[PDB]
């Protein structure tokens, strides 16, 4: 009852903080007109925000794993609303990329304890509700967030999301009731682990080379309406729920097979995305194929780690994360680079070289360790 509704109130929260960290991507060039820079260089802020969190998840959780639950709850509400707040008033780019590592060290411990918070309280659907608030993140917190960036601007955007965990911190504090390292070397010395954390950063900088800028890509290279790229977004994010669905019925026997064919359909939108850029249809068509590959290749790998790591899955999650979003910010920094001193429509074709050396890898590893 109230068991369900703290889950509930941990699911809303999921999805508040997964939305700030996708918003940014749907908000460029909004957030570049304001402090006049070009878009791609706007793409900085995703390189540092997802740096921040992959050199910080692992240590954040360590020094976090003594700490209560709620009241550590709290302090990381605080200081999301507050970063939240400096974004909206932020007076410079600085001074935004600076809120942006304040909410960086929120999520960071917020992803440590949020599943564990979840199988407390009664337990497998108890999990799902989290996973359903980044799915809601995905398909409505993106796309909406854009919307309101687009009438009411990117600080407003901001303001609201600090605002809801305001509603929602408070909920939790109604709510809840009391909460209360010798892993690397062995988690190292496994090879089958340490090479889907190497695909893990290769892939991943290879959809976000083109994902960061698909905003600018579509309205400046493609040049198609602000609100396709909205519609686009939301393609996404429908396709990637399309790609959790069929991973979530096949993937427990078809993790590998499913990871490697999304990767070679990864690899082929890369490459298809600026010629399929003259048609509206065929870049929608082909996101929907873009949207469905990314995701069951980020839940394929992530189930791979929990089948190599079942022994020490916090630290192998922490790790995984960290490596996740270290191939966040490379994949922003490479199309920054690209957009910047080449052009931003090459941005397919430059993910596509990395989506291929993993797709090589992917089916080598496979071969080398096909039982898990
Ligand atoms: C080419 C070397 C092989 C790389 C394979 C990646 C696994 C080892 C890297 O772990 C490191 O752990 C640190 C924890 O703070 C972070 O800096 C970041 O998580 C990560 O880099
Ligand atoms: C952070 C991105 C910059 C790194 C460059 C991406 C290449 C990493 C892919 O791995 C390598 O691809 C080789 C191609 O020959 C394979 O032969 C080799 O097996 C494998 O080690």
């Amino acid at each position: 009852k109230v068991a369900w509704l703290r889950v509930v109130t941990l699911a809303v929260a999921a999805f508040i903080f997964n939305t700030t960290e996708f918003v940014p991507v749907g908000l460029l060039s909004d957030i570049a007109q304001s402090f006049h820079m070009q878009t791609a260089q706007v793409g900085i802020m995703l390189t540092i925000y997802a740096w921040v969190v992959a050199l910080m998840s692992l240590p954040f959780m360590l020094m976090t794993s003594q700490v209560e639950r709620r009241k550590l709850l709290i302090c990381l509400f605080v200081v999301f609303i507050a970063s939240h707040v400096l974004s909206f008033l932020s007076w410079s780019f600085t001074v935004l990329v600076i809120s942006r590592i304040g909410v960086a060290f929120a999520n960071a411990i917020f992803w440590s304890i949020t599943a564990s918070l979840a199988i407390r309280m009664a337990r497998a659907q108890a999990l799902s509700l989290i996973a359903t608030g980044t799915a809601l993140a995905m398909v409505l917190g993106l796309p909406l967030g854009r919307i309101v960036g687009q009438y009411f601007g990117w600080r407003m955007t901001f303001f609201a999301i600090g605002i809801g965990a305001l509603i929602t911190l408070l909920c939790l504090i109604k709510l809840l009731p009391l909460l209360p390292l010798k892993s690397l070397p062995l988690l190292f010395r496994r090879p089958a682990l340490m090479s889907i954390y190497l695909l893990t950063v290769v892939v991943v900088t290879a959809h976000y080379t083109a994902y960061s800028y698909i905003e600018p890509f579509v309205q400046n290279i493609a040049g198609f309406s602000a609100n396709f790229a909205t519609a686009l977004l939301l393609l996404l994010g429908g396709a990637g729920i399309i790609g959790s669905v069929i991973f979530g019925k096949l993937g427990n026997q078809y993790a590998s097979a499913l990871v490697s064919t999304a990767i070679a359909l990864l690899l082929v939108c890369l490459a298809l995305l600026l010629p399929a850029a003259n048609s509206e249809i065929h870049l929608g068509v082909l996101s929907i194929f873009w949207g469905i590959a990314m995701m069951i290749i980020g839940l394929g790998m992530q189930v791979k780690v929990l089948a190599l790591a079942p022994d020490a899955t916090d630290v192998a999650m922490a790790l995984f994360s960290g490596i996740f979003n270290i191939g966040i910010g490379a994949g922003a920094l490479v199309g920054n680079q690209v957009s910047l001193h080449w052009s931003m429509s090459m941005i397919g074709y430059v993910g596509a070289v990395p989506a291929f050396a993993a797709l090589i890898w992917s089916i080598i590893i496979f071969r080398r360790w096909p039982v898990t």
